[PDB]
């Protein structure tokens, strides 16, 4: 569809409401469109109308949300991307130990707009915590760039002109930039002067497209192997970008959790992260000890090494270097990821499984409990994207001790 | 929370200081963490922050220390651990007897440093009398460990790794460590080899962590049943691992009192501790004759016998033995006790208690006085553990006489 830039230019938009007389999109009656000339009520129901495709039996190919006649509240949402699935932003878990708490789905993700798929605006958080950033406006096109303007060139600069756009700048199978035409995007986001026209205020853009590789054919279950996401150089200051007052490229002159490409491993932390594998269990590797529920920049923006480091298969799971960097998205999954602060761990209790009598792992056996919070133990399978009771310790700690071991 | 060991991440630490909008501790504004990204000014506001409830109708579930709102100048704090109230530390005691006398709360105890909630560090101890170690670094993590690395296993060996960790080592009702899962030390205080990465000097603990048993149910008055803990092989020498000259395994050939595992009880002194009950009352037995104001090591580390003398309740008030040794912590409360020394006695004056004309006891008529020496009979009471005027003698002594009878 997109393929690195613009897109079949009626695959979102529309221009009448009309196409052999039928409607193009029931949100909006016929002969009036919508919000700039977009098939939905919202701008992102335009994105969610071929993405969110309704009834599912896993994650399929590209998708990023599930339906809500497909999600009963017994079953989580079914799309694995390494953003996550927005149907996290819909759930809302109780349960009654000593009391009870009450974790809205609020908190679990960025609270698109969306009136036909009923995806409310975020109550609690007005704005951007960070920046001035409002959360009624934001869109499925405020973060990502729908026309996907911004190219790569053969000496990786990036600019919104120049050479045209050929294919994604994902997608390790993809292709070089040559000296005709330039590589879209990865993965289509603005940057360094993004803003949409739908904004009225100062909010543009002040940081590059972030240099990663993702791998094709991402929508999996990990519990076999991870997916391998190269992160490059700078995801932590395109978040930044929107959340001005979190990053933090000096630790300490900041007192923030260190996340930009001055915020390098230490040496004792590379080596912390390399020997993690489970609680107590520190006898990791370089290689072969690698967690997708807490990567690193890898700070370079070379992309052949990027493309190498990025693979589907356990070919490449060499684990942290004493200069890698921390990424912004180290935890914090992208999109929502279902755990109260959208990060990819389990923070509401002090070990994240229980061992059952004789000593192998579950992760509780009733919802009512505190150590599996309101859930099945079918829903955090699949908050741990796949993941079972094993890859773990029977009673593992919370899982931001991989790069310290705080056990 | 901690159960055993690292507890929910987030509960003492804070990575942007936000959640929800709103400032995670006031005590620094939003964006800003504090010192080691945690919840509050100093390392110790991060402990104080859900221990330490402000407003209590006595003393609770597991808090330390009581807020400066529920005090006045005429009660005491309101809770009673084995470790002691570091409310005690702002205490200040002036009686006008022949001039005055002023018991300043520096002596009271452990001056751990919390600004945002006026805990002063200790200005005359500048230093650990003992060793080299500073009053202006001492914190909560000072001598616990915050994360609570350290495990037993099954064989009773202490490491920092191994089998991971599924709950406390203190509180009899607890679960033994299996050939899969570790137990966490007793209260979870490091040991041979902890040291804070916020201290800057040669300050390891060579010492192993105190095996002992604490009883579950313990913030409670004493006037019906006494608080028996374990105590069982190393606290003398965990309290010497930062004490370095002041404990004493040989005695005489150091000529301090005793305080060690081979500082044992001799013959002559269990049989004076097992006699005493009162002043002049020498008529006590071995069964049924314990004060938990003046302990003992029972000096070995079998946690079945352990367990066992580790009771709420009466039914394990037997005493001393030929064999038993000599606690630091026998005198000297953990935490603070209000004793000017920190001791559990008072040794200001020579007989604890008075006589009221028809010869029952009480504590005083009057702050002004020195026998009840500034404050209340209420505050004198609670400082013995809500032990009133009976299950003394209406005279007696200063209750260091108790394992030896010089009365
Ligand atoms: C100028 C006054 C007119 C009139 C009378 C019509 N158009 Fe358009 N049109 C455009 C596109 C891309 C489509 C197909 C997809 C869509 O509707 O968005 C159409 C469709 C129509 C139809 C119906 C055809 C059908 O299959 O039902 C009709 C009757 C029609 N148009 C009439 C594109 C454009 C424009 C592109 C910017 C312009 C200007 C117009 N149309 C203008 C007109
Ligand atoms: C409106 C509902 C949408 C749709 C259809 C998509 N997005 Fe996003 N997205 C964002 C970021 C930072 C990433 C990269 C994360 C990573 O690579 O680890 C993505 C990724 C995607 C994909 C590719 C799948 C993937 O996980 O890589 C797709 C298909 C996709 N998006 C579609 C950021 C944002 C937002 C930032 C606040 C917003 C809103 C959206 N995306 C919204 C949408
Ligand atoms: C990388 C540059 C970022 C950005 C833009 C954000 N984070 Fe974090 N975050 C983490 C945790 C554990 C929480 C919840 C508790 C806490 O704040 O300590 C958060 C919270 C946020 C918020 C606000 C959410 C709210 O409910 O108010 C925002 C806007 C935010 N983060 C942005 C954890 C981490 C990290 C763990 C080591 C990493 C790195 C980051 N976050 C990085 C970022
Ligand atoms: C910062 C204000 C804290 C907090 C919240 C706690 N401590 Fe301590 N503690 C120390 C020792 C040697 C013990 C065991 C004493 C015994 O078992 O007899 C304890 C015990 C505790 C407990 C359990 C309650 C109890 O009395 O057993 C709790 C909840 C607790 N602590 C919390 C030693 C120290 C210190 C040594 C100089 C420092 C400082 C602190 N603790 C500080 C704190
Ligand atoms: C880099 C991909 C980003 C990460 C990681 C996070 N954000 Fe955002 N963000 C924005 C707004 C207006 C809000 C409030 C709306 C809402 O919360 O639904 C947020 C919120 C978050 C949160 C908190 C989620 C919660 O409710 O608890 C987290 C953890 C978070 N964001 C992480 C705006 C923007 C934005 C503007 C165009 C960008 C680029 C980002 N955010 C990027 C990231
Ligand atoms: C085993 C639990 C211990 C007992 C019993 C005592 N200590 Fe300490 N200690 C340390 C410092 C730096 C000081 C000076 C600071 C201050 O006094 O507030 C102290 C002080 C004491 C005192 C005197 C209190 C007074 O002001 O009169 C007593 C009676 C005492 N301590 C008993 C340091 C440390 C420490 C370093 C990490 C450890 C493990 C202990 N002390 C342990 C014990
Ligand atoms: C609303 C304006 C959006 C936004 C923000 C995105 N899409 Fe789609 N999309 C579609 C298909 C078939 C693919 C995979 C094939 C391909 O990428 O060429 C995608 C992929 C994406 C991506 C990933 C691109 C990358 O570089 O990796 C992104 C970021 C994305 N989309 C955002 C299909 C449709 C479609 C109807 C057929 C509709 C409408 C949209 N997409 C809308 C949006
Ligand atoms: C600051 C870093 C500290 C320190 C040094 C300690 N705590 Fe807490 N604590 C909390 C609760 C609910 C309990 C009882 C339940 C349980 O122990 O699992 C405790 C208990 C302790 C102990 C005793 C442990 C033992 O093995 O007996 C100790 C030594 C201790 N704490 C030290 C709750 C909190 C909490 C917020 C919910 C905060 C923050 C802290 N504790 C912080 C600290
Ligand atoms: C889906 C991926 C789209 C395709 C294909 C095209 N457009 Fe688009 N457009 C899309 C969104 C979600 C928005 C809203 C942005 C906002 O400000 O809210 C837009 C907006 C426009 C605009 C408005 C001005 C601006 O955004 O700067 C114009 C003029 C526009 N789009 C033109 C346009 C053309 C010419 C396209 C095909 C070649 C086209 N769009 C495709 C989403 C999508
Ligand atoms: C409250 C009981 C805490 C929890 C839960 C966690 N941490 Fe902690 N941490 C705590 C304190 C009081 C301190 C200060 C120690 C000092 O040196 O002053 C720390 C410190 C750290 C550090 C600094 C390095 C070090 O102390 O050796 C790190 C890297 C750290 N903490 C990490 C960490 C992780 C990963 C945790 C959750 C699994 C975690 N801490 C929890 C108190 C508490
Ligand atoms: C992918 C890496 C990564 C993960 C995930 C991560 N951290 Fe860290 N953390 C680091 C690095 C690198 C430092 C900087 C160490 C240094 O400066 O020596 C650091 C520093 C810290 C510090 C300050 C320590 C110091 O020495 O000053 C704290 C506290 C901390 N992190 C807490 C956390 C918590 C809590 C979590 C779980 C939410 C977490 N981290 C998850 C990598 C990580
Ligand atoms: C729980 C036991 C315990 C308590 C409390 C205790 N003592 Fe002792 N004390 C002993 C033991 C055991 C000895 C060693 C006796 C021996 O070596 O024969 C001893 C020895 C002594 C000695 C040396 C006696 C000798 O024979 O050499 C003195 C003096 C002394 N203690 C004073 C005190 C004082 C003063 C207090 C009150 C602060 C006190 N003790 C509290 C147990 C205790």
């Amino acid at each position: 569809f997109h393929s690195g830039g613009v897109a079949e230019c009626e695959g979102c938009h529309t221009m009448h409401n009309s196409l052999g007389g039928a409607v193009m999109n029931s949100a909006t009656a016929q002969f009036t469109t919508g919000p700039m000339l977009l098939q939905g009520a919202t701008q992102s129901s335009s994105c969610l109308n071929c993405h969110q495709h309704a009834g599912d039996t896993g994650p399929s190919s590209y998708h990023i949300s599930t339906a809500e006649a497909d999600m009963p509240a017994g079953t989580a949402p079914l799309q694995m991307t390494p953003g996550g699935d927005f149907g996290w932003v819909k759930k809302t878990y109780t349960w009654n130990v000593r009391g009870l708490n009450t974790s809205e789905g609020e908190r679990k993700g960025h609270n698109i707009v969306a009136g036909d798929y009923n995806y409310v605006a975020d109550t609690t958080l007005t704005t951007a915590p960070g920046g001035t950033y409002p959360a009624n406006q934001l869109h499925c096109s405020s973060c990502h760039d729908p026309h996907g303007k911004y190219r790569r060139f053969v000496d990786g600069s990036i600019a919104t002109t120049g050479l045209p756009i050929k294919n994604s700048g994902s997608y390790q199978n993809s292709n070089d930039p040559t000296a005709w035409g330039a590589v879209g995007a990865y993965r289509i986001l603005g940057g360094t002067g993004y803003q949409p026209k739908s904004l009225s205020g100062s909010y543009a853009f002040a940081n590059q497209v972030p240099a990663a590789v993702a791998p094709s054919t991402y929508n999996r279950t990990e519990a076999t192997t991870q997916t391998r996401v190269a992160y490059g150089q700078g995801m932590s200051e395109w978040c930044a970008n929107c959340h001005t007052d979190i990053h933090n490229s000096a630790y300490p002159t900041n007192l923030r959790h260190p996340a930009g490409n001055g915020a390098k491993f230490g040496a004792t932390i590379a080596g912390l992260y390399n020997s993690y594998k489970k609680s107590g269990d520190l006898t990791g590797t370089q290689a072969s000890a690698y967690l997708s529920l807490a990567p690193f920049e890898e700070g370079t923006a070379d992309y052949t090494v990027l493309k190498g480091h990025a693979k589907i298969d356990d070919t490449a799971l060499t684990g942290a270097d004493a200069t890698s960097n921390v990424n912004c998205l180290s935890c914090h999954r992208a999109h929502a990821s279902g755990f109260d602060s959208m990060t990819r761990f389990n923070l509401a209790y002090e070990f994240t499984t229980i061992a059952d009598a004789s000593g192998n792992s579950i992760y509780g056996t009733d919802p009512n409990t505190s150590s599996l919070q309101g859930r099945s133990v079918n829903e955090m399978t699949a908050a741990y994207y796949g993941r079972t009771a094993d890859k773990f310790a029977p009673y593992q700690r919370a899982l931001c001790n991989k790069c310290h071991a705080k056990d």
